[PDB]
């Protein structure tokens, strides 16, 4: 019956992206209640990116040098202000289309729908990680700054992210939505590092309990194993380790399909330790950590949704 | 600056689902102007579905033995009728929520987007290819049949697949909207084979550029070689054959990067009698067809959308 990398439904967040420009710089915002959020360096130049004073540069703007744009309609503005990196705008509409919602700052290894907008206008969505780095492997184009996460919750949509800067190293980086960047990172145009991205260890088994319900199952033996001793290995390859808050919530995966979380773990161990590169499991060849154990019980049951 | 799977963004249809129901049976239906698509073998027990005689099931029916629903809301019926596979009823409200849209058959190798759909409710939405064998390798579980599939043409919702029937052998089949199956089956619960699935070569070459043009580059050598000597080798490894109707298409990834289709196929070829496998492009450890030369333009440029 078949496993995909899917995107929830992006109909609640189209209606809430519109396009924030301040003389010059356009970027995406999103427009709820009676405010707009955007990223802040919305603000600078390209040539002011080098090193940005945000207190010096919004103390010259205000409440019209600030060009918002919902469909139609310019809307009007009211109030201006700075919440650690993102601005919010006020202006002269409650957003009709505002759903019921939340902002939450999701940790590492959790996932999300990206709605990648250009102009205020949508491009494409795509379901991926965040790194255990704090950065994610996006698709980003010029423009695209502003650009929503979401989870989603259950009918109510959590964003948990806006899109603010591509490394010069190619990954991707932003904060929630009260403005809190994830991971060490700043907006200002420098080669910072992240350093060592690892494997999301609990979603890659989550992801091999999915294979075994379609019936790739090929890669399974009985070999059993400790905790212990298979998080040594897994620090061996740049795993992350895995305790036991993890082996709980795959215990409904563990119950439906009848193999205990740690015999899982030696077959994983021991495509680690070789990596039969005879096969493939739902196709893939290489080991699959941007589904969690949520993303797989929603793909396989609790959606068939109502 | 990266390359993801993406779907487009589903906010046009997902107002346009809803649940058919014909006592007992519900499957999910296309809520357009004052007519609903949907599968015909909603009017089919699972007994009935070892032989539908269609014929004679819906002459027992009648234009209140069906359950449409949007919402809130019940609607009324009208005018009910079969259009090949599909049943098309007719129903007391034009859809408002209706856009600009057409159906049209793609053909293999062609993509889209899939949005998967339970009792009338939106799941998920993922980016996937229409198979050379006419199925596709979709996700979905009982009660998806009438889930859509679009592409999409430029602000023009392209309706080109509705989801039938999930073979015995794991793949999917389905129909474009005026109700012609894609491929040979038939709409009726038995072993029918699709039989052998190629590769779609002028995709694995688009996405070959979109590795290019991101600088996993490694792949790449400076072989020459003819149409002929390439075609030769991909059918050796079940790769379609690539004729000049698909260089043509290329042409705008040859000359953005510098690499004359020709060279490419070299590189190509050669991964194919080996299979480096070292190495990764776009991450992937595996060649990738399901971006067409299309997507790749759009994922790169002509999607700084307006």
């Amino acid at each position: 019956s078949g496993f995909r990398k899917m995107a929830f439904p992006s109909g609640k967040v189209e209606g809430c992206m519109v396009q924030v420009t301040c003389g010059t710089t356009t970027l995406n915002g999103l427009w709820l209640d009676d405010v707009v959020y955007c990223p802040r360096h919305v603000i600078c130049t390209s040539e002011d990116m080098l090193n940005p004073n945000y207190e010096d540069l919004l103390i010259r703007k205000s409440n019209h040098n600030f060009l918002v744009q919902a469909g139609n309609v310019q809307l009007r503005v009211i109030g201006h202000s700075m919440q650690n990196c993102v601005l919010k705008l006020k202006v002269d509409t409650a957003n009709p289309k505002t759903p019921k919602y939340k902002f939450v700052r999701i940790q590492p290894g959790q996932t999300f729908s990206v709605l990648a907008c250009y102009n205020g206008s949508p491009s494409g969505v795509y379901q991926c990680a965040m790194r255990p780095n704090f950065t994610i492997k996006g698709s980003f184009l010029n423009g695209s700054c502003g650009s929503v996460g979401f989870n989603i919750d259950y009918d109510c949509v959590s964003f948990c992210y806006m899109h603010h800067m591509e490394l010069p190293t190619g990954v991707h980086a932003g904060t929630d939505l009260e403005g809190n960047f994830y991971g060490p990172f700043v907006d200002r145009q420098t080669a910072q590092a992240a350093g060592t991205d690892t494997t999301i260890t609990v979603n890659v088994l989550a992801w091999l309990y999915a294979a075994v319900i379609n019936g790739d199952r090929w890669f399974l033996n009985r070999f059993t194993t400790t905790l212990n001793d298979f998080n040594l290995v897994a620090m061996k390859y740049n795993y992350e380790p895995l305790t036991q808050d993890h082996v709980d919530i795959l215990g409904p995966l563990s119950a439906q399909t009848g193999i205990a979380v740690l015999d899982m773990c030696a077959s994983l161990k021991e495509l680690l330790q070789n990596g039969m590169n005879g096969r493939t499991i739902l196709g893939s060849a290489l080991l699959e950590d941007e589904f969690t154990p949520f993303d797989v019980v929603r793909q396989c049951s609790g959606v068939t949704f109502q």
